[PDB]
């Protein structure tokens, strides 16, 4: 399914990914894309912070839903 | 969850935590970022004083609430 990413500055990143894919794997495909690794990326969706571990059908994420990514610790 | 902590001077620190992190993890949180050792730090929320060993659940610290920090004894 393709889903959005969108960063506090407005920057969009397209993905695409499956309900079946980790967090991990989500932040995993953004390193690839833009170069962030994963330890620097925060992601929420919903107000909700995504862990590690879970995966996209754990939290109501569905096609062309739209993740938020927070950028050190 | 995020919680703020929120100096006498005005400054603000955004923090990454569970309720599960102690006292003292905080402090190394806060030490991370501002470089100010743990025993120069003094936490408090709402009134308390946060003791060392205790964790944040056992105050009622929720997502996005705000500890004041005081700063050598």
């Amino acid at each position: 399914m393709q889903i959005f990413v969108k960063t506090l500055t407005g920057k969009t990143i397209t993905l695409e990914v499956e309900p079946s894919d980790t967090i991990e794997n989500v932040k995993a495909k953004i390193q690839d894309k833009e170069g962030i690794p994963p330890d620097q990326q925060r992601l929420i969706f919903a107000g909700k912070q995504l862990e590690d571990g879970r995966t996209l059908s754990d939290y109501n994420i569905q096609k062309e839903s739209t993740l938020h990514l927070v950028l050190l610790r």
